[PDB]
């Protein structure tokens, strides 16, 4: 099965499992703060489909999880989301549930030295779709408008 148990903290030290994502559909994304394009461009897409959603953005879990536990604390993800919907929760976690996590949720993650102790990540890129069950349905498509993606995760409420 993708996905398996966790614990992990969000961005405002809060403690999240996989149980407390039961009961909504979920989005989930894995990537890093400090990434140049993808992460700020599919959070950003992530954010314009929870804003369509309206009132009903509540009744969703989207979720940001990084996998880079060195740097991705609940501070620095707490300002990095500041820029983004307010709906998105950041996990953080001790570097051992996160290397837990990145193999239950089948996740890729390589850091990628550049220069000067600084690092790149290359990772996954999709997004996950959980039913409230916390069954893994399919990845998400945000190759359309941000209604079109609301209303398709409308029918999993
Ligand atoms: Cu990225």
């Amino acid at each position: 099965a993708i996905g398996g148990p966790f614990q992990l903290t969000d961005q405002n030290g809060k403690a999240v499992t996989d149980k407390s994502l039961k009961g909504k559909p979920t989005l989930i994304f894995f990537g890093y703060t400090h990434c140049p394009d993808v992460c700020p461009t599919s959070l950003f897409e992530i954010s314009e489909v929870l804003r369509a959603m309206g009132k009903d953005a509540d009744k969703v879990n989207a979720i940001f999880i990084s996998v880079d536990p060195e740097r991705d604390t609940p501070a620095t993800m707490k300002n990095y989301l500041s820029s983004f919907d307010p709906h998105l929760e950041g996990l953080s976690g001790d570097p051992a549930e996160i290397a837990k996590v990145i193999t239950s949720y089948r996740v890729y993650a390589k850091k990628v030295p550049t220069k000067d102790g600084d690092y790149t990540m290359d990772h996954t890129a999709l997004i996950y779709l959980m039913d409230r069950d916390g069954r893994f349905v399919s990845p998400f498509n945000l190759k359309r408008t941000p209604e079109e993606a609301a209303a398709d995760l409308k029918r999993y409420l």
